[PDB]
């Protein structure tokens, strides 16, 4: 029926540099003498002065150029290991498809789109004074350059999900779907369909909806055929998918999504990683600061605006189609 | 040391 894949290796994309780039600090505002004409009309005196600021402003270019190397590399890695939701019609053939492992520093993380990383690099300066006075035209440059070149401009996003254990969007319809849809997709391409599980229910499954996890070897069983699906714990009932799930409940990590946004939420889980995703209605409104983990998600027009007392956490979110994840499914159900 | 020096400290 299905072909068969090798454990070929990865590929290493060119890592960080992760230490921690140092800069000298400016130099004291050396006290300047009067000019006295007395001594200065014969046709330590600002030249020097001048001298040194150049000096130090020089000094200053090299250390930019090269955290923006440094910048380089990351978003080069970044967008290396999170393609945009296009790309991805194209990875389930190459050797790249499960080129996710639990020992590589991607693992589990979500892509949802793009917005300001902070540059993980340190970028420390050594400043030892007590409120000494320092130049004031170096340490001008110093200061705005400590501020635009630390967070790198819009790269790839990360929705980690292997510390999560529970998300919970708010907001429109199909513009949820659409995230859901994509970082599931983006989830499965990546990772062994023998380490990781998703389970789904849904009222109108079939009807160009979640249908499209049909010919998914992700939402498999062990030992079973189920005459034409993998699996097909695509459903529509809630503790149905969870004796589905309960002999499968137990590490093979497991994304259960509900596109119900009534049905008992939050009815399996309050485990050890085994996570749930659940399509919400309506938002509370005094949460008791949400924890970074089980957090709170509500969907704009381009933002995943995070629910925290408003963060945008993304600027341009990645949405996915149906058919798009449709076409997806068909293609990765060769290998 | 002028004047104008220490004026200045």
């Amino acid at each position: 029926s299905r072909l068969i894949f090798e454990h070929q290796r990865r590929l290493t994309p060119p890592t960080t540099r992760k230490g921690t780039i140092t800069i000298e600090p400016p130099p004291q505002l050396p006290r300047v003498v009067p000019p006295s004409l007395l001594r200065r009309v014969l046709p330590m005196r600002t030249e020097e002065v001048d001298a040194e600021r150049a000096d130090y402003l020089r000094y200053l270019s090299v250390v930019r150029d090269n955290v923006r190397a440094h910048a380089a590399e990351q978003r080069a890695a970044l967008e290396w290991s999170h393609p945009e939701p296009e790309v991805l019609a194209t990875i389930p053939g190459t050797r790249r498809q499960w080129e996710r492992d639990p020992r590589d520093r991607d693992f589990l993380v979500l892509r949802a789109g793009r917005h300001d990383v902070p540059l993980d690099a340190a970028l420390k300066v050594k400043d030892t004074a007590d409120e000494i006075d320092l130049e004031p035209v170096a340490h001008s440059a110093l200061r705005g350059l400590l501020d635009v070149q630390r967070t790198v401009r819009d790269a790839p996003t990360g929705l980690d999900v292997a510390k999560l254990a529970r998300i919970t969007v708010i907001g429109e319809a199909d513009e949820a779907r659409a995230a859901i849809r994509a970082w599931i997709a983006q989830a499965v391409t990546w990772h062994d369909p023998t380490m990781l599980g998703v389970a789904l229910a849904a009222p109108d499954l079939e009807s160009g909806d979640w249908s499209w996890l049909k010919w998914l070897p992700h939402v498999d069983v062990p030992n079973e055929a189920d005459g034409v699906g993998p699996a097909r714990y695509l459903t529509t009932s809630t503790a149905e998918l969870r004796e589905r799930l309960a002999p499968a409940l137990a590490l093979k990590h497991l994304l259960v999504v509900l596109d119900d946004p009534d049905a008992d939420p939050d009815d399996i889980a309050r485990l050890t990683g085994v996570t749930v995703i659940h399509r919400t209605t309506e938002l509370p409104n005094r949460e008791q600061y949400p924890d970074p983990e089980r957090p709170i998600l509500r969907v704009a027009d381009g933002r995943i605006e995070r629910w925290q007392v408003w963060q945008p956490c993304v600027d341009v979110a990645d949405a996915m189609s149906a058919a798009e994840a449709a076409h997806i499914a068909r293609r990765l159900s060769r290998w």
